[PDB]
């Protein structure tokens, strides 16, 4: 009693609790205060009077009674609109080393190699469309450079797939008896040729691919052909010239796909030159193999969970260890939260396989390695859900100006342009005495 | 003790806590008090006795013991029924500048242009049907004016689409090799002709289209053909006269769609006059381009999140900075909330493309630019969910009349006609002394 | 002018009890009456002829 008053400058005093509102779409503030800013770094009035312009309100004060220490419970509402794939989050780029300029000598077919750093479009996509775009990003550069030089279609260098290339592998024939690979999706996978590789440093799509490192805190992430020891894809069986002895045994592999395209068969007739991550991870040497420093995980279409920080640097006192400043780079933090991003799953029956027109994501329909990958029966997609959050009680400043700054930041201390709603409610109460 | 009594005017006193109910469907109040009002601005009795009419109750009082300061915890239930598209929320209108009166001189085909401000129906729709209605709104005005004058079908001015018009773009031919554009949906898009444009000022459907501004707090939103530098749609390949040399190279574009309809091909044979937002945003100059002041986002079928304000101006004390008044325009606020509106997502298999009858949303089935857009594999729809909300504790008035006013308002301080349930429960408790 | 006069009629100004208050009164007034009129009985008389 007595040490519990709340005084505005000309109106009846309240006592022991009230509310304060921090909305972002008041007309007078749209007009004057906020012309060169956005919903994540905005400026609002705590006075709701409309006898006063916001400029005039900026000089007014709310006065919480000295002889008491006050605290405020903070609640927040937030709603977002960010896409899965974008440049802001570093989720539309990756690097790859591929082959160029297959010319004959003047021993056999000298070859050049280099890195290129691809880019792909922007939008919100499922985890199947993303793979297709990543493949088209390589095919486009092929058509740009390697087609006009002497590179062929059977020797590209990199592909993203979902299949297990070991089903149907009788260990007397040492080949794939059906003469075809299984058209079922298990888990995404990289396949490579010699002299080529992939780098997801300064990128994020590795989490979508379910490939991760056992020591994430080192430098970066690079896979080369020389690290996939044990992942050689077995060759197929020559069924076409098989019944001629079966109507005394003809067991040779295939070489072409009826379009003069080599399978990169080796000197022996048991397996090909294409290597694979899944096979080396599951079937290769676990000690001297890539399993020693990589890890298989589920696909995360959201491309990683990330947190946000709230700041109100004219209402709350600074928490411990934070400096007082006026740079948007580092304001003090009053609350932490996760991006309101969630995966949702769906069933995909499809009851139909190997549809084949000349669809752009299936340019190579006859070849069982370059065919379009099969789709999972479980589709996954990212969605934005509004977030209602209680942040607890923080200490308040004794005097409160009528104009307040509201800020939301990401982990790297950059404002997020994908916030279009941010409401705040503050409920002050007495915490102690200073008498 | 002693300073904790609750006294009605002729009944046994209670002590230290009770409840108060604020329902909206009591028969006696339906009959007498509420004849010219609705569920969002209503008038109810806090006395549950049925020895008294509500008129008689209006003179009665509940008396909370002076020598104490009381506060009330407030809980609310609310359920809504508003449609996605409506006039109340400014979500059924937009503006567009289009062409009229293509007549010859008396140099080549002088043209007139003007604005029209279209309207479309009312209801709750998905984000695909909305696009179709927006297209039909333009085709109807075409049939109204431009058909009777000299305007053709190949020169409309505006269309809403979902496709990327750059897939299959060998950079030696500089054309679309399949002779057809990709029938897959990525993200919605605007396409324009010269002299035409779109304006979403005093509108809301831009959020459904996933197009937003980097500086939302300025004036308004207008796109013209002269701002899409870099978004020219490439032309198709003339496959019809291609095998005649391939059975020595025939690479010309097409001009007509087998219905005497020009593609607006330019003097060169590499691209057309139709521009596009998506292409200029992803492929054009990021500095001197529309990417400098626009932003790509996810589609929000709800057409924007908006908040509501509760008011009880005969039970609660006014919070800080609020004036006392009796105008519905600005009562004091006791609680804030979000509209109970949520998107829900669904999978859309469809396994069938390019069905073609003369369906009304596909009037131009032969032309690859004016064909009906493809549908996303993820459908989205808006839904109403009942809201259970705790608003905290507010100070009470010492004396409470038996008839109370209950109000819900939107951000612009207008009553929402789409509330048909509003319940309130108040739980009073002692907060302090005044002795 | 947040209140109509009807609404104002229910409002009150409260001078603190435990004191007796008094008010000094000043007035302005301006009139327009004619010399001769019926209201003041100044347009009639009687005579025997």
């Amino acid at each position: 009693e007595g040490r519990n008053s709340i005084r505005y400058s000309e109106l009846s005093p309240l006592y022991d609790t009230t509310k304060l509102y921090l909305v972002d779409n008041k007309s007078a503030d749209i007009a004057s205060l906020n012309y060169q800013n956005d919903h994540s770094n905005f400026l609002t009035t705590v006075v709701q009077n409309n006898d006063f312009t916001p400029t005039e309100a900026s000089t007014q004060t709310i006065n919480f009674d000295e002889r008491s220490r006050w605290g405020g419970q903070l609640k927040t509402i937030m709603h977002t609109n960010m896409p899965n794939v974008n440049e802001y989050m570093f989720s539309n780029k990756f690097k790859a080393r591929v082959m160029v300029s297959r010319k004959a000598p003047e021993k056999e077919d000298i070859l050049k190699y280099e890195w290129f750093e691809f880019i792909l479009p922007e939008g919100n996509f499922s985890a199947t469309m993303t793979i297709d775009l990543m493949n088209n990003a390589i095919i486009d550069n092929y058509l740009e450079i390697g087609r006009q030089n002497g590179v062929l279609e059977s020797d590209i260098g990199v592909k993203f797939d979902t299949r297990n290339f070991r089903l149907g592998w009788d260990p007397e024939t040492k080949l794939i008896m059906p003469g075809v690979y299984t058209y079922e999706a298990f888990h995404p996978d990289i396949v490579l040729l010699p002299g080529c590789g992939v780098d997801f440093t300064e990128s994020r799509l590795s989490n979508l691919l379910g490939i991760r490192k056992r020591h994430p805190f080192q430098e970066g992430f690079k896979i080369m052909y020389e690290d996939l020891e044990g992942g050689n894809i077995p060759a197929l069986l020559d069924v076409t010239a098989y019944e001629e002895s079966k109507k005394e045994l003809k067991i040779q592999p295939l070489e072409k796909d009826s379009k003069s395209r080599s399978y990169n068969v080796l000197e022996d007739k048991i397996n090909t030159a294409y290597r694979s991550w899944y096979l080396s991870y599951n079937y290769g040497n676990p000690e001297k193999g890539i399993r020693s420093w990589t890890l298989l995980t589920t696909s995360d279409v959201t491309c990683g969970a990330e947190q946000v920080y709230w700041s109100l640097p004219d209402m709350m006192q600074d928490p411990v260890t934070f400096r007082s400043t006026r740079q948007v780079n580092n304001y003090p933090v009053v609350g932490a939260e996760l991006m309101p991003v969630f995966s949702k799953s769906f069933y995909n029956e499809q009851a139909v396989y190997s549809q084949q027109l000349t669809h752009v994501f299936n340019r190579f329909p006859e070849n069982q390695i370059l065919i379009r990958p099969p789709a999972p029966t479980i589709t996954t997609v990212s969605e934005n859900v509004p977030a209602l959050t209680d942040h607890g009680t923080l200490p308040l400043r004794s005097s409160i100006r009528g104009v307040q700054r509201v800020t939301v930041t990401d982990a790297r201390r950059r404002t997020c342009p994908y916030v279009y709603k941010a409401l705040g409610i503050v409920a002050p109460r007495v915490l102690s005495s200073r008498t």
